[PDB]
């Protein structure tokens, strides 16, 4: 499953329907990134400038103009073909073919874009611009403009209005088109597939780093290079730090491990989350804790739906926590009291819920609180926790345990589909699988 | 094998005593990097703070203050104990713990390091910075400085000095601890490792990432998490773009494929290429340039030893290629003349040797045309190739073919040690263990 | 005359009244600038800050808030009350006294702006910001946005549009009020007085310079402490550099001495332009000279009314000075065709007209080749001349002569009104102005 | 009186005296300075610039070149010759008639300067370089060495050493030639003349900035264009603001009135200070704060020698100041407790003497408390004053009396040379003058 040029194409129409008359947006690629002295990052398209584009380059903008209602047309800024810098760094689209591989009316070199922008604004009422984004394009914008404004003697003229294009284009990636929740679903597929690998090969003795490895290894296979975010698994105390990337520790027999990992699958996020036993086997204390997050999980499955919200949704894993502490002796007093104090929040310490996309936090407004109510289409994470810190004043059984079970949805129109529940959570299923990966 | 507190302290120490008495050496984290919206990429130490601290978090400067001549001291600037913080984002060394665990005198809060920097250069004559690397460090001491120099009111003097501490640090780089060289050997090791891995993985219809696949979850499995440069699998006539990572490519029964990797074991850099065929058998044309490209390198590694330079082995390497290119009918004319007229260039357009260390691409002076003279301790890559392009004027047999071999070596009183020699490249030995693994 | 409080209130109204319900437009003081070291030139504030204002300080901002269509407010930021600062460098407005002084609603310290100025964005649609003018506000204004994009957790939210209020401020400031037209007026008369001192001083024997002394005397002693722009004093061959200032040459007897001068009264320009001898009588070939250019003034004079344009006018000028060059054989040809190759050019290479108002060279929307069809309010110089520089290929008597001669105009219902005509311009009354103060 | 050619050559040939062999002195012109949108402050050249070219043109860098301990050069960059802009704005030096006129050995173009002061700098040790002075300076060496470090391919060095020039210029800036010297007694003259005229124009009903006024012409007419600072003209409550300059009130009959202003002459200011009657007739409380002033300057006057220092004589005034206020009841208690809580402070806030040369606050190390001690050729103010804030609590006869006398002198083998004692001080003296000023 892939994006289409003709998607990226109905993408970019849909954004100049919403445009102004006599205006043009401009969308820029991301900057290559170093990692140390002449070595580079492996490069990450903007996410803006890909969902309009499906292209992989640097030194790339994307500008599409507005003429008036009726004509429009884009322009493509690209770096040139250039025999002795692609022998030595990669091949490039270069102006020649992208209008046709691309799906734009123009091309032209990146180098020429201080000759050739303001040429472009000049005498248009509007520019949308994403400003602050990146530095080296507002440098761009800033100079066509200073151009335009200065040029009256030579009949040019600069758009006085600039309008965030952000609000629109992140309320568009909000709503998944069919085509991008079948890519997601693959990611969801392959996100799950790796952490199922990871519960059976993990034993006691093998280091956290060591299942980061097998997580990789199993993205790679299935064409996910990358991962969406830096892989986390954190074991024993570990497991309480909920960005924990380090993954140095040896892994005790005994202890649990917290796995939070996802693929970037043509652009879009994964995200699972899975905590299990080390050895095979929770422990009664593990057990416990983790059979309530694995309720405030499955309530928030079928719950999730069009109509209800992050927010209403939240309050039910809020009780179904606070009711599970109290039975523990973990929180002391009256559940309703308790809710009403906020009492779980030094063990459960985020949202339930944040949108994913082509990015693992991604875009979209959630209203005060993520109240905003749910539509088909949208795209979210489902990852209740508890986090009982090695120095909390609970029961000492339960000290340094972390506990985090997420899957990823989609809202539909009969309620919300689960793309990672091909990982096992129940408990029992996690056991089941282990003991039969340590039987071989 | 690893890089010891007491050895970050001999390397403080020995560029203490080469600094002026009254001056002060700054040496800063590198930054976070953005990899997309709020996601960042694997941190990454900047190498020469790296190699006077051994120390991975960003916010943190080191100074090193040397008073007079036989009293000084070094202060530590890092991110401060934060509970919130660390809970989310990961632990912290803190101040508390810092000057035991480093070996350094002081520590403060980096959030302090504009109220506190001024005050440590104060009455200095000197200070060593390297200038124009990162834009914040620049603006803290550039900051620091104006203080000073604007706060005689206040009896404060500002040095009037400032000297690039590079130079000095790169020489020092670039000869290499026995421990060095022990962390190294390993990286070679492991890096040999995962390439065998690769010829014994590799089948027709598989992907280039697929070999980079494994590689990287070889590299992982010792200890390296992350490659020391983006990983090359170029097969056909990807192998003739030097630095393709694309990867992206079903590898043809027929095809040589080229792989261009190594890991980053406790900050230094393992690299290795090594090229083979896909279906395991070479055809007579790509033997053909092999063995010249393989004459290259081992005439190079019989050669490498104190008293020679790249430029003189290169000498050799440039006559065996320009000798077989001609014997082939690739290149055409009389030999010495060929090499008066650099005829090799279309097809090796790159340098022989470059140093090796915390960067694959190692800092260190080489002399006008790589021509400085070669002592023990020094670390380099031996990296011959020959690149026929698709539509080179040469017998057609040859065209597509893109071929590079390369070793790590150190060199020693007695000639070089090779890091990389425990995976195969005489042909008939990569045949062998392809021919076996393809039995299984 | 002056403008009063009620009519900076007048103008914030008017711009309120155009802008978007929703809405904020933010008003930048000009920054204080360094002359040497730690010496500043007197301040200057910015044209559109003290349109708004009439409020000489800097570090300060206006901020005017449309909540929405009956609701709005103003917000000024300025420096705090402070006796030490005030004892050293001179009296503060404060925040107590502003509101009553200005006829602002609130004044908050400006010391406090980057706390502020979000809050008052909040929530707003657009906010009205004149970009790149000055560095300083940009970066408050692009800090203040950032905080809002960055701060939905908080229930904040930035404006999505950018408007450039210039262009709209801009037009205002090309329709003068009745009141400003009395400012200008005396500002006329004022710079008219200080150029018939110059001419009734003026000696062969004294330096340039010394006009220079006279002319800004007179501005002062009737307070206009400030020239509108520096003052030029071009005899000789330096009447033909247009902004000769360095007035460092002894004017000789035989020569002319072109005088471009004019005051700065309660922010208003004049400038006035006169050319006579510096011995008290035009030789014939300066009179000759002088005789074009005066026809060319006096002709735009008497044609300038509403409905005419700066470029039509031009175009009798033009006409004029080709007619006359001819029959003085410093052009050959026929006149229609020398008009249609623009053969005037050399000799007379600026523009005829330009706005006049709180600058010299003042806003407004010229037209191409400032076609504007003129309207009552605007306010223009009319300055014709003539540069026939001392290696041009003309008869030889006519080298090194310039001649500019230039009044200030406010266009009416009934034509135009000169501001300037008080100090003479036809030669005969130039000579007996002279004759009379040479008998003294 | 001037510096001439040969001057600035031997003060460029003394820098170079004290360079390292192998290293180059850059020094930069000052920007010019934007007044209201395309208007510019009449420009002023960057003081240690001028101190070594007398060259007053923008766009410019002299750089000294210091190959070896016997041969050095120059380099200056500036404008190039070009007929259209030398037309509209001013006659340029260029590059051909550089050499000859400023006595440096090469002229290049500005233009130019990218293109080739990194091949200046190229493998040099050390650059002189005054940092953080200009921002566009700061950028050109910064981008030069950064070219050479990343030019080793190319065969480029980067000096390793940047060292502040500013220390060792500012050093010899503080003692000043004879010719200096006869430099600025003619600025002491021209502005002593000026307040001589102030003193006998002042009238009743006048405006401060009719002072000012007169105080201008009068520099002006001897060839000073341009005060060195801002003119301050404080009568009543606002001589009490010791940088007073809104100039803007109405001078009462009974009030004293405060003059602090001084010319630039060639480069050099003038500053002196007088306070004086409005009305000719000092009050009793005028005279007897006036006395105490005076009788510090002339002790002051007294004292000033080699071998003292301004810490030392202000000791003496001090004690002086503490005595006459407690005589006055103004302060109460011992004069020897007083002295030692620094009770005058109130009164005299501000230091009794700064350096004088090419800035009025000029350059040069003070030592701490201003001890630093006095030799031949220092160049200093001597401005006592007494300041008596309308609301102070103090006798009510004394209140809004700001009293300042300010001379500038010289340091001799001998003693000091007074550079502006033709302007009268003494009370008797001063009401001759405006009693004799005002029978015309
Ligand atoms: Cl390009
Ligand atoms: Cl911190
Ligand atoms: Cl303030
Ligand atoms: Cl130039």
């Amino acid at each position: 499953s892939e994006i289409s040029r003709q998607e990226f194409q109905r993408r970019r129409q849909a954004l100049v329907e919403q445009m102004q008359p006599g205006s043009a947006a401009l969308i820029f690629a991301a900057p290559e990134v170093t990692r140390s002295a002449d070595s580079e990052y492996p490069y990450r398209q903007n996410s803006d400038f890909w969902y309009f584009t499906g292209f992989n380059e640097p030194e790339a903008v994307l500008v599409l103009i507005k003429s008036d209602d009726t004509h429009n047309h884009s322009v493509l800024f690209n770096r040139v073909r250039d025999l002795t810098a692609e022998i030595w760094f990669g091949r490039r689209l270069g102006q020649d073919a992208a209008p046709e591989k691309l799906g734009v009316d123009r091309a032209l070199a990146f180098s020429e874009i201080n000759q050739q922008l303001y040429q472009l604004l000049n005498g248009l009422d509007v520019v949308y611009h994403a400003q602050g984004e990146y530095a080296y394009a507002d440098v761009i914008v800033n100079s066509a403009l200073e151009k335009l404004r200065k040029g009256s003697r030579q009949n040019l003229t600069a758009p006085a209005t600039m309008i965030d294009w952000r609000p629109v284009v992140h309320e568009m990636r909000l709503f998944k088109s069919p085509e991008e929740i079948a890519v997601l679903r693959r990611a969801g597929e392959i996100t799950a597939m790796a952490h199922t690998r990871a519960m059976e090969k993990c034993r006691p003795g093998m280091f956290e780093y060591h299942l980061e490895g097998e997580i990789h290894h199993e993205f790679n296979r299935h064409g996910a290079r990358y991962p969406s975010y830096n892989t986390i698994v954190g074991s024993g105390e570990n497991g309480c730090i909920l960005h924990y990337t380090e993954n140095e520790c040896e892994m005790r027999d005994g202890d649990l491990v917290l796995i939070d990992a996802g693929c970037e699958y043509k652009g879009y996020a994964g995200d699972i989350t899975r905590t299990f036993p080390v050895n095979g086997k929770f422990t009664q204390a593990q057990r416990e804790i983790y059979d309530i997050v694995l309720e405030s999980l499955e309530t928030s499955l079928r719950l999730y739906r069009p109509g209800t919200s992050i927010l209403e949704v939240t309050g039910e894993v809020v009780r179904i926590m606070v009711s599970g502490l109290v039975k523990l002796g973990i929180l002391k007093g009256d559940v309703d009291e308790l809710i009403a104090q906020n009492a779980h929040r030094p063990f459960f310490m985020h949202g339930l819920s944040h949108w994913l996309g082509l990015d693992v936090h991604d875009v979209g407004v959630y209203g005060q609180d993520r109240s905003r109510i749910l539509e088909p289409g949208m795209v979210l994470t489902v990852e209740p926790g508890l986090y009982i810190a090695p120095d909390a004043e609970v029961p000492e059984q339960y000290r340094g345990i972390g506990i985090r079970i997420e899957d990823d949805i989609v809202i539909t129109e009969t309620g919300n589909e689960n793309l990672t529940a091909s990982v096992v959570k129940k408990p029992e299923e996690i056991e089941a699988l282990m003991v039969a990966a340590r039987k071989q």
